């Protein structure tokens, strides 16, 4: 049946930036379909809790330490990986960063740090998990997590530098699924509205203005990424690639 | 509670347009294997057997609707039969669509006009009818439109101007139905499917995967779209198309 | 030099919707780049005024009672045009009309009404056009108005078939540029913001809440849309083809 | 007044930068033959020469300005120069860009990062230190950005990820930019240049009007980004392509 397609039993998953929000939902969901689940953080105490969720399920979790920025972080994320479940056919690149600036007064520094994790820590990732999937030979799947500013750009709040990454991080992921497409190795970006997760929560004081907004009336919620990253993680997206697909109560649309 | 039961149907009712034959029918199956009540639409009521029998083998009885989707009396009249056979509507898929190939140069103003008719006006009669009866039952909804890869992109060499005018025409048609109707939590979103195998020497070298997709490849998504997993989406356009729009 | 490329001396221009608003400022715009224009609407009585502005820069018009839904017309146009002028070197596929009314309640015959003049009239002029070129051998240029509102959807007024016949003539556009390009005939919309002319005056309740969505600050004047379609029809964009170009005071962009 | 009237450029401050070959030495020449005062800019200053004695041959004089843009230093310096010995700015090309060809999978991280520092970082260093001069001056002003097609597709068969991952930066860059600089009437736009001869016959056959654009059909459009004839227009991009983008 149609929901065999959604299985990822004996599935190997690698999630990064998987201790909060998004991350963290899409590991829970990702095992609570079958997957075998490794997640990273730049900090490995704070996979406990998502660790514990995935127990809870009847699970166990693989948490690793990695700085996404870091090549020689990242290799020893996928060397982790291969090394103890065997391989990897599932990799979210999800880790992502926001600070709040006037472009004018922006210093160089922070334009960068916003690149280096957004998307540099994406390119890293995803050419490491593409590597590992070349050399099993059996196909694969890759999620970039982008975002709709790389589509539009936020109002009141000036962020052109995440804007400017999230767009980075959509052309990417085609320029990756047109290169992989010939290993059979999917590559797809899910590009969400405002969702309520730590990544926000700093910018709560705009929370009341962003909500007129947009058209469903309110901020999403992470566990309502869940089913999308399901979707591109298993069978039932085997025809997808080289997609953006926006999540975002209609924000784009005026 | 789980991910997996966000794609569950069960107790909803679905009406499928142009469902007889291709993508239609394989959604139509699909919905049915998800736990819906599913209406089947065609311009020949002889045509849906096959779909009918189909998802009487999933246990299903299909209700079976003739309508053709460009008059507004028989739409009305579809959208009557379901909401007194069924007790309402909950998920509409406006699909039927039609394409030939002819030179823009040369092209008939009727050749124009009957694929803007079926592709365009089809849809919009019948997401309009679908959206007032959901409007009415107070309960919100879900209405998915087929568009295609022809509303972002020109095929050639086939010559399809036509096609691709009506097929950007609902990609944002669906955007200003779901601007609309989201204060009713009625969400609208289209599917811009590929090269579909429901020229193929021709098209094959340009999808980067290789190949054409099959009908049953179409099933996950129309079943995200209509289920509670797509919640918080309204307003998107979603490309299944093998990656043939990235270079 | 590079402003002689924007010089239309010898040049055959046909404009629809010429009598008001934008067409009528190209028209003008045309005759003082040096081109012959002829100029179209539903009414020629309609065509004074325009007439008389291009007779004040030293030209002549040639007006034209062409109703551009209408197959019969859109002929007796370009045959009065080439059979009166030897040819046509440049169209502006222009006429366009819009009303508000929300989808729920909108007749079926409201939403064709914008579609026969918003895209089938493009489509009648733009092919009628093409067809002239192709016999000439000598290529050509064809500009369609589109919209923003093909890109996005306007609020808070109600305007869901103004929006879909827009984004049909923007995707029309590139389907007769693919096509026509072997005959070197390029083909362009030109999508513009909120303009203050006469197809927006019945909205002029709407303005003051138009405003505050626009970066710049103000709605346009269609003096500020001639030096885009000047270049369009010159040899200014003679490496231009199957391109879109929004011209909105930055409404897209948020 | 005439609408020919709106692309002169007399009496305006022009700043190029990687002025010394292909698109940004049209540019430059342009720019000064529609009455501008331009300032070229280039890593190496020996570089500018040509550009200058061009100039120099349509009766300008050009400001020669070495600058790595890259580093926000001489990007201030760059600034600095063109406000000391012109009194200001009113118009910004932020041209300079670099690419290698290099698939993704064997793609050394230095040599992506090379590729988005000067396309993306060298073009918001640039952007920022103009806008900053000009919200000073109180008089608007004009920014254009050079991206590329290969921020809308992906060119094949070469493998260029990273210059398409950093030519759809410099376009969303660019409406970031704009919307935050538009209270102060400074537009922002890009410029989205197909092939242009500055391979070939794989190329070819994939363009619409059969052939590659010389930079020379650039100069019309960037002409009209740079002059009031383009006064209602930012935050859009500017496809020029032959038609490679269409199908
Ligand atoms: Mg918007
Ligand atoms: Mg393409």
């Amino acid at each position: 049946s149609v929901l065999d397609l959604f299985d990822l039993s004996g599935k190997r998953a690698l999630i990064t930036g998987a201790s909060t929000g998004i991350g963290k939902k899409v590991a829970l969901a990702y095992a609570e379909a079958g997957a075998q689940v490794a997640v990273a953080a730049r900090h490995s105490d704070a996979l406990q809790v998502v660790a514990d969720e995935i127990a809870g399920v009847g699970g166990k979790a693989l948490p690793i330490r990695c700085d996404v920025t870091q090549p020689d972080q990242v290799r020893g994320m996928l060397d982790q990986m291969t090394g103890e479940l065997g391989g990897i056919d599932i990799a979210v690149c999800n880790a992502g960063i926001v600070s709040v600036q006037a472009m004018l007064d922006m210093p160089l520094e922070e334009f960068q740090r916003i690149q280096d994790t957004n998307v540099t820590g994406v390119f890293l990732t995803a050419q490491a998990a593409a590597r590992a999937m070349v050399d099993q030979g059996l196909g694969g799947t890759i999620i970039t997590t982008a975002s709709m500013s790389g589509h539009i750009i936020n109002i009141p709040q000036q962020v052109s530098h995440y804007c400017t990454s999230k767009a980075a991080v959509v052309h990417l992921t085609k320029a990756m699924a047109v290169e992989l497409a010939p290993h059979q190795i999917r590559v797809n970006s899910v590009s969400p509205g405002y969702i309520r997760t730590e990544l926000v929560e700093p910018l709560a004081d705009y929370h009341a203005l962003w909500e007129p907004k947009i058209p469903l009336g309110r901020m999403g919620r992470p566990e309502e990424l869940t089913g999308l990253y399901l979707y591109l993680a298993s069978a039932a997206s085997s025809y997808m690639t080289g997609s953006d697909i926006v999540i975002d109560g209609g924000y784009t649309c005026p």
